[PDB]
Formats: C-alpha cells, sequence, structure tokens
C-alpha cells in the first residue's frame, strides 16, 4: 500500500513542541492531526534513514493502544502524521497537574499500557523508551502509546525508566523485551505511588551510577495504601535487576487482567 500524503494536502498549524527529528505541529488533514517534520531542508542521509525507519515501524502498528500513524510526507521537508490526541501524557497528569486517579482507573491505565506493549512486542517491536511521558491518555481514557519525544512536557536521555543493563551500556545492544518490561515497571511504580523514583536524590550521575551497579532501586514501600498486594508483587517482578528474571508482557498482561477482575470492593 501507499501512505504517501501528497504535497499541499497537510495544513500545519500551532507549534506543539520539538519532535525526535524536527518539530511537532498540530495540523489538519481530514481532521485534526499531529505533524512531525524536519526543520532543516537538508536531508542528512543518516537522518532520512531514520525517518524512513520510523515510518517503517508505525506502518506495522495498528491497534487501539498504539498511536495511530496515518501517513508520511516526503515533499517539502519530510513529515510523519499521527492522529491528534486530545488530552495529556500520563507524566503530565501524574507529576505536573497532579491529577488524582481512583484505583480502578489506575489499574486500567496500567492494563491498557500493558495491553499496548504486548502488541508492539508480538509484532517484534522494542519501544526502547516506554515512560509516562510517552503514554498518552487520549480523552482521559484509552491509553495511547507512542514515542512523542520532546513534544509532551519533559545526547541526554531519560534515566528513570532504563533497566540497569541499559543504564550501563553493557554489550552495545542492551535493549530487549525485558528492557521494556522494566520501563513498564517504573510506570507501574509511578501509577502506584503517584511519584517518580528516587526523588530524594538530586544527582543524576549518582542515580545513573547506582541504578547501574544495582545499589539503588525504587522504594516500593511507597505504594499507595490501597494498592492490591498483587500489583505490588508484580511491580517487583518487572523491576528485577537481572534481565532474564523479568516477566514478558503476555504474562504481565494476564497478571493484571486477573487482579483487575477482583477488587471493585
Ligand atoms: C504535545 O504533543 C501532542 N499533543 N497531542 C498529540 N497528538 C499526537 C502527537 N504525535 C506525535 O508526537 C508524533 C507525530 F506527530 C508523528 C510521529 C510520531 N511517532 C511516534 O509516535 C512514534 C515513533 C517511533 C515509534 C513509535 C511506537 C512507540 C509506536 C513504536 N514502535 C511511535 C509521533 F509521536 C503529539 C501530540
Amino acid at each position: 500500500d501507499d501512505w504517501e500524503i501528497p504535497d499541499g494536502q497537510i495544513t500545519v498549524g500551532q507549534r506543539i513542541g520539538s519532535g525526535s527529528f524536527g518539530t511537532v505541529y498540530k495540523g489538519k488533514w481530514h481532521g485534526d492531526v499531529a505533524v512531525k517534520m524536519l526543520n532543516v531542508t537538508a536531508p542528512t542521509p543518516q537522518q532520512l534513514q531514520a525517518f524512513k525507519n520510523e515510518v517503517g515501524v508505525l506502518r506495522k502498528t495498528r491497534h487501539v493502544n498504539i498511536l495511530l500513524f496515518m501517513g508520511y510526507s516526503t515533499k517539502p521537508q519530510l513529515a510523519i502524521v499521527t492522529q491528534w490526541c486530545e488530552g495529556s501524557s500520563l507524566y503530565h497528569h501524574l507529576h505536573i497537574i497532579e491529577t488524582k486517579f481512583e484505583m480502578i482507573k489506575l489499574i486500567d491505565i496500567a492494563r491498557q499500557t500493558a495491553q499496548g506493549m504486548d502488541y508492539l512486542h508480538a509484532k517484534s517491536i522494542i519501544h526502547r523508551d516506554l515512560k509516562s511521558n510517552n503514554i498518552f491518555l487520549h480523552e482521559d481514557l484509552t491509553v495511547k502509546i507512542g514515542d512523542f519525544g520532546l513534544a509532551t512536557v519533559k545526547l541526554s536521555g531519560s534515566i528513570l525508566w532504563m533497566a540497569p543493563e541499559v543504564i550501563r551500556m553493557q554489550d552495545k545492544n542492551p535493549y530487549s523485551f525485558q528492557s521494556d518490561v522494566y520501563a513498564f515497571g517504573i510506570v507501574l511504580y509511578e501509577l502506584m505511588t503517584g511519584q517518580l523514583p528516587y526523588s530524594n536524590i538530586n544527582n543524576r550521575d549518582q542515580i545513573i551510577f547506582m541504578v547501574g551497579r544495582g545499589y539503588l532501586s525504587p522504594d516500593l514501600s511507597k505504594v499507595r495504601s490501597n494498592c492490591p498486594k498483587a500489583m505490588k508483587r508484580l511491580m517487583a517482578e518487572c523491576l528485577k535487576k537481572k534481565r532474564d528474571e523479568r516477566p514478558l508482557f503476555p504474562q504481565i498482561l494476564a497478571s493484571i487482567e486477573l487482579l483487575a477482575r477482583s477488587l471493585p470492593k
């Protein structure tokens, strides 16, 4: 098939924020959309390989909890268009406006997110950057996973969600399904404590270092009083410092659809 969206069809609008490659604008193309572009006119053959990669990946995804890729554009500048999500990122809800979710909606946001990663994984896609910033609550329900980049709030990197092996840079390709599972674990941790990990440490390098040596890990004793003992039990199985001791998502997903089935009281 062809998803090439011809020249002049897209109508760029308000500037939303900086995207992986160029900048993300909220535009129009048969309804509101997001357009991520390249600001410079020069296609670095090392950048185009990336655009031609991102488009290559979104194209494989088609599911309620992954952001909807709707089409790409090569004509002036290179762009990738996704549906426009009305709402905020989970990171925004949790840590900025400090929204207070009830345990049910929480478990659910958790369950959708898991539901989502599962799909990406079944399609043999590693996300490599799952985190509350990249989890979008479209219309306040319906988790939408994507890699929004620097659009959405807040050489560097996002340290908190990296599993140790990653934070080390062991064998040049540290990333795995279990990589994601950890990132998911920290997300669980966020949902269950409304906080980010290691808030009492104000030194990035030390966080990187210790989380790497396995001297530091999330303080699980901060889980909200009413959290189900199985959510907490799962949280840890996901944040295991040993790559191979972590659960993959088909199990994670089920462990959730189980604990979510028994707690309306
Ligand atoms: C403030 O920013 C915003 N508010 N509302 C918005 N609505 C949409 C957008 N939209 C985006 O930020 C956006 C966009 F406009 C175009 C492409 C991608 N790319 C991806 O989502 C992506 C890239 C690589 C891999 C993957 C996944 C994880 C699926 C894989 N594999 C996804 C985007 F995230 C921004 C918005």
